[PDB]
């Protein structure tokens, strides 16, 4: 057989994304794979993306939004259980994301959906409103296979999508790729009834019907460590800080606040999730404390609790300005995260 057919039930996109990752590095070359899946709670980003300039992550930390950087392109979307997935794999030569998007179109036709697709990513449902989007699509290629994923917006809270996709106001200057803000709508705004299991059916009969041939689904589950080479590994990393966080682009912020015992002014360069140049400008009468920090904060981690640790080590040696260094502290974490 030529095709595979992969659903997972896991919730958690760290691990479908490591599901993913290991399944396509592993495919035969004659192989074509799909692999349907959702995330709960989370905001996905494409490889080259800031989170902090592209989503709300001050907001998600409180609410408990996962962050997951995938490694294709595009930008920042979010995942609710009302949100549903889709990996296409192939090889190349034969490999061409126009399939596997005419497959989704098709499986929409025989749901009673018409979309069709708009500009290079988007699938575009029309609406007495005017069009609106209910999939984004992202693509990653090697030199001998690629894969085209995207979304399919059943049921998601879409005032939970706007609120975790409205970033605070930070002076920030990054490099990397912004993500194209869309008006979006809900399948279920024109099939009352549809769930992820239909559309995962719809999906997998139309992958069927265009390939020619049927397989057995084979389901992907979190109580058991999937057998791929690699798991544990490229699951780990897809898990971490440094992956998530810490893989934007080059990027620089300007911080400040004025506290009633001054005003502070902090010129953050940052590189690979470290802070490679601190500057501080004050008019603090009491400036020592914070001339010494930042020359401490140089190869800081870009990350509250690493920043809070180096504002409150200096209480040891400037016991007089606690109540400064603690306001500042608490601020500071405030403003990056
Ligand atoms: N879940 C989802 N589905 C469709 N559109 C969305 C969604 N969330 C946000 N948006 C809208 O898309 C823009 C961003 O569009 P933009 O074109 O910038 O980015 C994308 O579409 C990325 C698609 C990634 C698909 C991967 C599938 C497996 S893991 S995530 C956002 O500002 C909203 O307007
Ligand atoms: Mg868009």
């Amino acid at each position: 057989s030529t095709l595979r057919l992969l659903i997972s039930d896991s919730y958690d996109p760290w691990f479908n994304l490591a599901v993913e990752e290991c399944i396509f590095r592993q495919m035969p070359a004659t192989q074509r794979v799909l692999f349907l899946w959702r995330n709960a709670d989370t905001v996905v980003i494409g490889r080259a993306q800031n989170p902090w300039k592209e989503c709300n992550t001050r907001r998600m930390e409180e609410d408990n939004v996962r962050l997951a950087r995938r490694s294709s392109g595009g930008g920042a979307v979010f995942h609710d259980l009302g949100n549903t997935c889709f990996t296409f794999m192939a090889g190349k030569p034969e490999y061409d994301k126009t399939i596997s998007t005419s497959i989704v179109l098709n499986a929409l036709n025989a749901l009673g959906v018409s979309a069709e697709a708009s500009g290079r990513n988007d699938l575009v449902v029309k609406t007495v409103e005017g069009d609106r989007k209910v999939s984004g699509s992202a693509y990653r290629e090697t030199k001998d296979r690629g894969f085209h994923h995207g979304t399919l917006l059943l049921n998601a809270d879409l005032s939970r999508l706007a609120n975790y996709l409205n970033p605070d106001k930070k002076k920030l200057a990054a490099k990397g790729i912004t993500s194209v803000r869309s008006r979006v709508t809900n399948l279920t705004e024109l099939l009352p009834g549809i769930t992820h299991e239909q559309v995962c059916e719809a999906i997998t009969e139309a992958f069927f019907a265009h390939y020619g041939e049927r397989v057995e689904a084979e389901i992907i589950s979190p109580n058991k460590t999937p057998d791929l080479p690699n798991f544990a590994e490229t699951f780990a990393r897809q898990s971490s800080w440094e992956w998530n966080f810490g893989q934007a682009p080059a990027f620089s912020h300007l911080l400040d606040e004025r506290f009633t015992w001054g005003g502070v002014e902090l010129h953050f360069d940052v590189e690979k999730g470290h802070i490679t140049r601190a500057q501080v400008f004050t008019d603090s009468l009491n400036p020592a404390p914070l001339e010494a920090l930042a020359g401490r904060l140089q190869g800081c981690l870009y990350r509250a609790d690493m920043l809070q640790q180096e504002c409150e080590a200096l209480l040891v040696d400037f016991p007089e300005q606690e109540k400064e260094l603690r306001e500042l502290s608490a601020w500071m974490a405030g403003a990056v995260r």
